[PDB]
């Protein structure tokens, strides 16, 4: 009865809704809209800081890197606070997962490709997983703005949670090394209002958001249940219809989530 449920979703909040749950050894896969592209928004950076965590070992964190006011282009909520003092890039990694910092982005995606290979070294790096789907064109701010049905700067709730299976459940990471991802996401501030508050609280829910424009609210989720049994939901949805300004119902990245909590109980 998911399609069902989500249909009235999508009719009552007017918005494309995806969600993608990976079948475990007793669930079943939930699936809607599951391979239709949504832009990445934010949630580019959680598998973003995975790639500048797997390419260096974990002393590369400590080294400080200078920014300026004028590399915020971008809500820069953590960064903006060193405007001279340059930060660690395992800062910048707290600050774009956690506080989901513009700036940060683009130091981290410069970090890894350079200047001008930032954005193709990060896709490469999302292929280097399997997803041979997803892709980043553009940096901060310019990623969150493309039109709706452009395939730049897009994922998919099935690419990106297969994504997410294997940096926090499978072996793309290090015990360690993912050890501090997983550990961003728990302590991430932004997805209170979104497949957090669509599972019970003695659930463990670790998220990373992404809004943009028309309309664009995303969550993907790792979940664990009272049994421990673990769990990726990948949330997306637009609402591009109402042009550029739509406003993003977050509640529905929420609604949706007491569904596949309805079935995942
Ligand atoms: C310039 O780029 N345009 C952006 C933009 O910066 N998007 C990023 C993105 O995905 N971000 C995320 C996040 O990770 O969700 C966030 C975190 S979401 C959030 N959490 C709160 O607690 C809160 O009080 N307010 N908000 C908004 C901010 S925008 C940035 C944007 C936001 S709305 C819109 N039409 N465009």
């Amino acid at each position: 009865d998911l399609a069902d449920r989500f249909a009235e979703l999508e009719r009552r909040y007017d918005a494309r809704l995806g969600v993608y749950v990976p079948a475990t050894g007793t669930t079943a896969a939930i699936e809607y809209r599951a391979d239709e592209r949504f832009a990445f928004c934010s949630t580019f950076k959680a598998p973003l800081v995975a790639a500048v965590l797997h390419q260096n070992p974990l002393t590369h964190l400590d080294k400080l890197i200078t920014y300026t006011s004028d590399d915020i282009r971008s809500i820069s909520p953590v960064a903006q606070q060193h405007v001279q003092t340059g930060m660690t890039i395992g800062q910048l990694c707290d600050a774009a997962i956690r506080y989901s910092d513009g700036t940060a982005a683009n130091l981290l995606l410069a970090d890894l490709g350079g200047p001008g290979g930032g954005t193709a070294a990060f896709t490469g790096y999302l292929r280097s997983l399997g997803d041979t789907v997803s892709r980043l064109d553009a940096e901060e701010p310019e990623l969150n703005r493309d039109p709706p049905g452009d395939e730049r700067d897009t994922t998919t709730p099935h690419a990106i949670a297969l994504v997410l299976q294997q940096l926090v459940l499978g072996n793309a990471l290090p015990p360690d090394k993912r050890a501090l991802l997983t550990d961003w996401m728990a302590r991430n501030t932004t997805g209170a209002k979104r497949i957090r508050a669509g599972f019970p609280a003695d659930w463990k829910v670790i998220d990373k958001t992404g809004t943009g424009d028309y309309g664009r609210a995303n969550d993907i989720a790792v979940v664990w249940s009272p049994t421990g049994v673990p769990y990726v939901v990948a949330v997306m949805s637009d609402r591009a219809g109402g042009g550029y300004d739509a406003e993003p119902r977050e509640a529905l990245l929420a609604e949706a989530a007491t569904c596949v909590a309805g079935v995942l109980a």
